[PDB]
């Protein structure tokens, strides 16, 4: 049976896209730019920051200086940080909690596999950091898109090889990121959005260590 579970962070554990939204929005008025709404923001999700800032200055086809785009770029993850303070554990998903003590009761590794900077933080405010055998460090090793070397390291943290392992992911780069770790891909979404070959989860209410055990059954057979 599996060792390990290697859990991404936004998707999977919580939501950190809606205080991304509410990050810019701030940053928007504060600029004086229209149009930063629900609708804009969806633009936005798998973006980076640089890339965001630059399609929210298109919105009034404004043109900064390089020094001008850095001190903008940093604001709004200064507005980030503060509204993250507001993170508590009822931002956590559905079915995570007694997924994370029922792991833990069976002595199943528990390691986060995140490219968040700031995923310790958000454990903390979540009140799951108890939980947790360690956090793989983004800084240190790519969790650039589809790289595997985040699930590699966050299951070396805990003393496993990533083909001990089982990785929760809702995006298809992450899906993508477990397969060439050699971790147990499981995602959460609809099929259309992850891939044709891959167990997939409606939602995270599914992810049971009941159904994590009979899909890694369904591997090994
Ligand atoms: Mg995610």
């Amino acid at each position: 049976m599996f060792k390990a579970v290697l859990f991404d962070l936004d998707g999977v554990i919580t939501d950190t896209a809606e205080y991304h939204f509410r990050a810019w929005k701030a940053l928007a008025e504060e600029i004086g730019i229209n149009g930063v709404d629900r609708q804009f923001n969806e633009q936005l999700k798998g973006v980076s920051r640089e890339d965001s800032l630059q399609k929210i200055l298109d919105l009034a086809d404004k043109k900064v200086s390089a020094e001008e785009f850095k001190e903008l770029a940093k604001r709004k993850n200064d507005n980030y940080v503060k509204m993250i303070q507001d993170v508590s554990p009822a931002d956590v998903y559905p079915g995570i909690l007694q997924l994370l003590k029922d792991l833990r009761s069976n002595k199943i590794k528990i390691a986060l596999a995140s490219a968040s900077k700031n995923g310790p933080f958000l454990l903390e405010r979540m009140n799951l950091t108890g939980y947790f055998d360690a956090i793989a460090d983004p800084a240190e090793v790519a969790a650039s898109k589809a790289a595997p070397d985040i699930f590699i390291a966050a299951a070396h943290a805990v003393g496993v090889a990533p083909s001990e392992s089982i990785g929760l992911e809702d995006s298809q780069a992450g899906i993508q990121a477990i397969k060439d770790s050699g971790a147990l891909p499981i995602g959460v979404g609809r099929p259309e959005d992850l891939g044709d070959d891959i167990v997939i989860v409606p939602d995270t209410s599914h992810y049971t260590l009941e159904f994590l055990k009979e899909v890694w059954l369904q591997k090994q057979k």
